[PDB]
Parts: C-alpha cells; sequence; structure tokens
C-alpha cells in the first residue's frame, strides 16, 4: 500500500520535521501538491533534526513523502493519528538498508500550527 | 485517564523533540524514571522546534511529559502508535488555552534510534 | 481532553463495534448529531461483541461514544488513526473502575465501508 | 514494508475480530507463533462480523494477520495504537482489489482482556 501520502486540511499550515538514525545520509523530500515544498538532508545515528519547517498544504492538501539514502528510495512506513479530534501527526518511518528499524529518517509533519 | 506518560522498553534510547504553537510561553518538563530529564522552554506560533534532546529510557522504562504555560500544568492529550511494529511514537498535545487547538506545546518522543 | 468524539466525513456509512471487559454491565451510546442512533449493554470479561452496527455519519459527520455503567460514566480515552490515508479507526477505551485497564468497554468504530 | 504482524506481551490473552467489506469473500487467518491459531471466512459488503475470538499470544507473543481471497493474499496495512499507555490496538486493513480502500477484510486486535 502507499505510504507516506497524506491528506491534509486545504491552504493549511503544517510542520514537517525530520530525523536521522542511520549510517547512511538521508535525503527527505516534501512534496506539496506534486512539488517539491521542502528538502532536508543530514546524516545521523542519533536522531538529529536534519531539518524542519512549516509549509502550507496548498488547494489540494495532498502532501508526500519521499526519503532517498545512497540513491534508492527508502522503503516508507506511515500513519496519521489525530487526538481529541483536533490534533493531527502525519507520521512516517523509512528503512535504507535491510536491518527494518526504519527509523532512518523518521518524518512527523503536525497540524494545525499556530 | 492518564496522559503523556508512556512505558518505553528499559534501557533504551529514545528522542524527544518539542515544538510551540501559542503566544504562550511553554515550558517542556520530560521525567524519566519519575526524576526530570530535559526541560525545553519557548514561545512561537510557528511550530518552533524548542527543544530536542536524546534521553535513555533507563531501567524503568517510565517516561512522562509534563507542560506548563507561565506556572500552569496544560492539559495533556496523548497515544503511542508503533509502525511496521518497529518503530515508535509516543505523541503529546497539550491545551494552554480555550480554543482546544491541543498544539501549544506538541511533543514527540520516538524509538528506536540508531 | 473531550475523547470519544470524531468527525468523520458528512453522510457516511461507519462500523462502530463495541467490546466488553469488566464485571460491570457496559452501556455504550453511539451519538450522531448529538442523538442516540446505537445502544449496546452487555457484560463480559471475555471481549464479547455487545454491540456492532453500522451507521451513516449524517450531515455533520459528528459521532460520539459513551460508556456508563448503570447509569455512571466511566472515563474515556480515545484516539483516530488512518492508514494508507484511506483507512480509518475511531478508537475508544473506557474505564470503570480503578484498575484502570480501560477495556472495560472499548469501541472501534471503522470507515469507509462496502 | 511488512505488515499485519504486532509483538503482544507474551502469554497474554487478546482479541481479534475481523469485519468484511468486499463482494469477495474473506479469509483471514491469526497466526501465533507463526502456527495459525483462528482462521474466519465470510462475505460482507456491511462490515459484518466474519469472526471474533479470544486468543493466547503464546510465548514468543508474536501474532500475525493474513488475509487471502479465491486463494490470492490481499495487500495489507496495519498499525498499533496504544491509549494512555494501557490499551491496545493492532489493526489491519486489506485489499484484495484495485479501489484501495483497504476495508475488504479490517481485523482488529485488542488487549488486554478482562
Ligand atoms: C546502504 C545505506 C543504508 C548506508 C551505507 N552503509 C554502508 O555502506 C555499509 C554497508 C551496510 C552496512 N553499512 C554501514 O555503513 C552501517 C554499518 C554499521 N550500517 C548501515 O549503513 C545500515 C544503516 O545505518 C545503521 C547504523 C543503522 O542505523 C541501520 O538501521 C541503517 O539502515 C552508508 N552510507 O554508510
Ligand atoms: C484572555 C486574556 N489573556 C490574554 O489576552 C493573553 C495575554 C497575552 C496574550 N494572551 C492571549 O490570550 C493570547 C492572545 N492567546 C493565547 O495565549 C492562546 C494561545 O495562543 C494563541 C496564539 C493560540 O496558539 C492558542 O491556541 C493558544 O492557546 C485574559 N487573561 O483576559
Ligand atoms: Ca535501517
Ligand atoms: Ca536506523
Ligand atoms: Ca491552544
Ligand atoms: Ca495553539
Ligand atoms: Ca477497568
Ligand atoms: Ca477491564
Ligand atoms: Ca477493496
Ligand atoms: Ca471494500
Amino acid at each position: 500500500a502507499t505510504q507516506g501520502v497524506f491528506t491534509l486540511p486545504a491552504n493549511t499550515r503544517f510542520g514537517v520535521t525530520a530525523f536521522a538514525n542511520s549510517s547512511g545520509t538521508q535525503t527527505v523530500n516534501v512534496l506539496v501538491n506534486n512539488e517539491t515544498a521542502a528538502t532536508f538532508s543530514g546524516q545521523s545515528t542519533n536522531n538529529a533534526v536534519i531539518g524542519t519547517q512549516v509549509l502550507n498544504s496548498g488547494s489540494s492538501g495532498k502532501v508526500q513523502v519521499q526519503v532517498s539514502v545512497n540513491g534508492r528510495p527508502s522503503d516508507l512506513v506511515s500513519a496519521q493519528v489525530i487526538l481529541t479530534n483536533e490534533l493531527n501527526f502525519a507520521l512516517v518511518g523509512s528503512e535504507d538498508g535491510t536491518d527494518n528499524d526504519y527509523n532512518d529518517a523518521v518524518v512527523v509533519i503536525n497540524w494545525p500550527l499556530g
């Protein structure tokens, strides 16, 4: 099943933050309405934040996270969680190799902001 | 129900990151085995990542997130989600006012790291 | 924070199922548009399905779950999770006593159906 | 990533319930310790419970859900959610066709029971 794709409410600001846990350099691309709106790159085996940004979901509200490591897309796992029917988390884990810890690049999308 | 309390596997590194979205100055305290292990604070209505740190769950694996704003504990909401039976996110939202967006201080705990 | 309240898409069919795990007889009320649309009662310490129905979210999409034992409201905990940006689960747990297992009445709402 | 596989606490009772939403007859196999522990079969386009049972996670605590329609394995999506650090839901969605509503066979695993 498709992972890393989320439908947010339209024209809504949301935060996107990426963490790295891998010997491999992580490149995280955040697409909004099918266009790259943010790119974070970094290498850490210590959950370092390799990037954070606030984006607008645009008219489509379509947000997609892609993670690439050593020239190959990482396998993605994701889910959206909603707390108290108001607070949203779009979560992404990714696996760049074979140990399947899926934390190589961890991406958290959260909204609403403000 | 109690919120903001999570049982992690013992002696396990986890990341804890806080985001602020409120005119109110947020103060986030992270307790491990009931002892403060990290404290973050900030004032942003634009999802500033006011703090991130790597902690160890210790022998108890007990982790608790507390949030206060100008001397008042905020109301918390939380849940834990596990993806592909490997990646864990312990999520916390908090409300310091009356609009109930519960994003005033948002805390994300993730493990495993590395 | 308010729990057991979910905003589903309007006029959408959804399933609501309740399980009991308590010495006490559970009463589960499912409210749509603030009106009781389904009610289940029963006692089991073996996860019996005391009720499962398909209801339509109506024009507002507002769905609320209430759990009480012989008239005494139980404490609720809830969250919503969406898988592959399509499959929705609204989850409710409830505590009617002191042990805090919050499984006295467990309610799961899922959509889309069909 | 693998889906439908969950690690429950060892030797713990849990409930597993399957709902069907498809013209195809759904077969859900629940394995514990990699051995079939339960199997449900039914057809419904109205979220009917095609099976519900209480099982024990056994020594490994490993529980896997597999879904097949017409002898073909459905694609699965899943996640585990924990509320108030006590109540667990291991959720599974499955797709037997091309519309990708992933609700053809929905399986809900919950614990603790009692
Ligand atoms: Ca890895
Ligand atoms: Ca890793
Ligand atoms: Ca607020
Ligand atoms: Ca706010
Ligand atoms: Ca109880
Ligand atoms: Ca109970
Ligand atoms: Ca389908
Ligand atoms: Ca279907």
